[PDB]
């Protein structure tokens, strides 16, 4: 479908900033600094430009970043049972 061919950056970065979010909270929960979170910002938008390099449905697209967020969203819990036992 031509949406594959056509999807805004407006709309890829909206959805990107839910991963920025996620790896935010890394920085927070392992406790780094504000030059680690403009890493978080540099893999966020190196992770964005290399999943549009397989981008071949705008649902594989999408579903894929869902993906890496519940992956990363996960790693939230792993770090806490690695820094707390919780």
């Amino acid at each position: 479908m031509s949406s594959k061919e056509t999807i805004p950056m407006h709309q890829r970065s909206q959805n990107v900033a839910e991963l920025l979010t996620v790896l935010m909270d890394i920085n927070k929960i392992n406790g780094g600094d504000s030059t680690t979170a403009e890493k978080m910002k540099v893999h966020a938008k190196s992770f964005e430009a290399a999943l549009f390099e397989k981008s071949s449905s705008k649902e594989e697209y999408q579903k894929t970043m869902k993906s890496k967020i519940d992956a990363m969203r996960s790693t939230r819990d792993k770090r806490k049972r690695e820094s707390v036992g919780s």
